[PDB]
């Protein structure tokens, strides 16, 4: 059995191929006591990764290697893998084969550094990297799909016609889970909370996770809500303390369709579907219409399906079967893409041999 | 003085008769308000315009009125009303003005275009003028085709006379838009991001620094896949010290074999040759030894060494090859207007206020 | 005219004509304990300045001002104690300036508007945000600021005489927060000063010994390695004090809050992320002409400083100039007489009978 792990840049995910849920889910963080001690408790570990390191801000310095599905960092992204063998999933690199995931558009100087580390720190007997919208396609039931990814660093739209994704369409907001928190933690802010700390950062992230939404009409809402508290809703904080959530609640998610709120001034995901799809050659362009597929984490937010679908049934011709299909797991689809295709007996014959590596070295990937 | 305007969908320069220079340039671009905005300092305007619109895009989208040909009224109006107004300061009741047109420029949009000067502007003349025969013009030829490249439009235009023969012109809608976008494709494949908006207006500006067409194809190729010459440092306006190469050569290709893309299009060298082989026969002799190239995408270097062999390959070998590059090129088209509006004999060739009058729109 | 300057901790006064501020005081007012009403018997008023400092009450100190104005009664209270106790001039006779603090509520300058003219009875009022005529002190219209008075640090952009409010940002740190850190870490060479007696020599020590060093850790290895940071200072009773490290702790905690235990980002990234949330293209005079302002701006490096975080935060290519005054502890005011002599542009002085209407 083979391991895939989707390198999030807020949350990493781990397992076995075959297995329906990844096995280690974890925060896609290295973290260094900045003064490194003799015992427990004092910061003794030379790096923490996942939940750990997390608890531990009190000793540590906590560092993300991957922003936006760019790897800036190979120090912590290695150390986070001996961590991902030894201390998550709890095997030695060596005897499973590694599918590990890539970015829609991630560099050719890290992919081949991946594969340099893979096959070398880490001499795992067989290995590939994979670009993690075409995996939630797999997860989707395709061959055709533009799909669109927000994970919690990158937004990228990729038209996939019959496996292969059309690069000259693959398209992009920088905008995301984690820049939607920090939205939400301004108008909160405003609204006149103090959310400060990076633990109150959690709680503004919970808050978008469980009560942020995005409204079928934006404007129309924003009334709505000034007209009834329908909208409001109440949140028990560890402190025990109940705050109300009201039109922020649909603010924040909104940040995807009218990023500009921010300030980030580009066009919106319903746009960027759009002018993937025109991008792309007509015949295309019809399945891709029917084959809007959604994933990550930050596509989970209330109405977005049905947004999308009234948005693209506007900006797609008239007479076209516009369809979304949501998936349910969408957190995860990406690493349920990696599973299935480690799994596939088919796919078997395509990963990076140990040999391949070793005769023709990082640059065949 | 008179006043002279060479509207692009990438920009409008503008100026006056006599200049060598334009006095204005301008992204075309206007932003319409997805909500009430008040940038602090301003009062509650109806468009930001130009490099203003993208400026403060987060609150107004972004559209082009003049895709190389006019379209939007609304936003086009605004043009118009940005370059007399915050760039020249100039009164448009004043000035005789003379703005211009992609080659191919229909009926319908030109005889607005001539009303809506003389109404809500007043201008006391206008006259519209054919960008290529203004390159021409400003070459200092008689005679000769003409190939303008821009970020919207492409156009083989056979001129003799003075005078474009008007059924003979080619468009290209490959232009440099599809251009940058392609670049757009390949740097993002290496792994950079580039495909926000933003990102195009960075990605555009790349291309034009380095990005190059070599002699021969196959050769670069070699060249691209094996030795790292081709390889360019840029920081991009954030910081971001990246590496472009390959695409250098990879990109302006597209213009030579617009299948790159998989748009099918036959390249530049060829519509060349069929443009002049919308010609005659011998009456062709300095039309293949006075080309004369104009616009934006005219900048690439490579593609003059390139597309002489090119067009002579498809060519029987006698005629006199002799292609024209000026280094202003982007303003041939404003400098074939400035000095032929100064010229006097062309004060009998306005549209004049009056005839506007008694003639309508209909004097375009 | 008049210029009359006012924060969280001093107010600075005068005419219009003159090259620095004729009275400088504290913003206290003191409030009884409770005895009489708002209207009736007794000093409501009370005591304002160093009149409240030296005894303290009983008449409870209450600043009013936070660079927003909290309550409007002390403030009144203030500009009593200006143009009757500080200037001794007539209110109805000189045309009074007085200087807001970007962010002020519109509501807050309507009743500055009204106090002036009703119970002052001032001819005309001017009121100018503090920011814009803190480069008008460096002479300039644009540019973004870091003032840093005694109260509340303030990161202002400005384009064409005007501030953009959604960049504005606070940090509650200055002048004062600077001095009561001084005080703790004296305290661990054997001072432990506590009295305001000692809080105003403490505050002289500030401006002789405490200096923004160029780098933080660098020269804490310095301090560590070697005594030449370390200057003694002789206390007005005959002692006399040594501080090495601690010199460049007390202003570092502009940069870095965690010192003083506040959850809020050091100036450097409070400067940068007003201009990020500044227009995209006018970003570039704003960088280009940074002006800095107050008592806290007044630290030795401060400027260098800034200038290296800023160009480390800003793009290759991005022109920044930092621009700090060798007045510009005042820039304010200096800003201010500049504006309030300008008799030409005049009918922005909104008179009383622009006030009769």
């Amino acid at each position: 059995a083979a391991l895939v792990i989707d390198n999030g840049s807020g949350m990493c995910k781990a397992g076995f191929a075959g297995d329906d849920a990844p096995r280690a889910v974890f925060p896609s963080i290295v973290g260094r006591p900045r003064h490194q001690g003799i015992m427990v408790g004092m910061g003794q570990k030379d790096s923490y990764v996942g939940d750990e390191a997390q608890s531990k801000r009190g000793i540590l310095t906590l560092r993300y290697p991957i922003e936006h599905g760019i790897v800036t960092n190979w120090d912590d992204m290695e150390k986070i893998w001996h961590h991902t063998f030894y201390n998550e999933l709890r095997v030695a690199p060596e005897e499973h084969p590694v599918l590990l995931t890539e970015a829609p558009m991630n560099p050719k100087s890290n992919r081949e550094k991946m594969t340099q580390i893979m096959f070398e720190t880490f001499n795992v007997p067989a290995f590939y990297v994979s670009i993690q919208a075409v995996l939630s396609l797999y997860s989707s039931g395709r061959t055709t799909g533009i799909v669109l990814d927000s994970g919690d660093g990158v937004t990228h739209v990729v038209p996939i016609y019959a496996g292969f994704s059309l690069p000259h369409a693959i398209l992009r907001i920088d905008l995301a889970g984690r820049d939607l928190t920090d939205y939400l933690m301004k108008i909160l802010s405003e609204r006149g909370y103090s959310f400060s700390t990076t633990a109150e950062r959690e709680i503004v992230r919970d808050i978008k996770e469980k009560l942020c939404y995005v409204a079928l009409d934006f404007e129309q809402e924003m009334q709505t809500a000034a007209q009834s508290s329908s909208i409001e809703k109440s949140y028990e904080l560890p402190d025990g303390q109940v705050i109300t959530i009201g039109n922020e609640r649909f603010r924040a998610p909104e940040a995807l369709f009218h990023p500009s709120v921010l300030g980030l001034e580009s066009a919106g995901i319903d746009q960027t579907t759009y002018n993937s799809i025109m991008k792309c050659d007509v015949d295309v362009r019809k399945e891709l219409y029917g084959n809007i597929v959604m994933s990550g984490g930050t596509t989970m937010f209330p109405g977005i399906a049905e947004r999308m679908q009234k948005e693209i049934t506007a900006l797609a011709p008239s007479s076209m079967k516009v369809k979304i299909i949501a998936p349910p797991e969408r957190k995860y689809s990406v690493w349920i893409g990696g599973s299935i295709l480690a799994s596939l007996t088919t796919f078997q014959q395509m990963w990076i041999s140990k040999q391949e590596y070793d005769e023709s070295g990082p640059s065949i990937v």
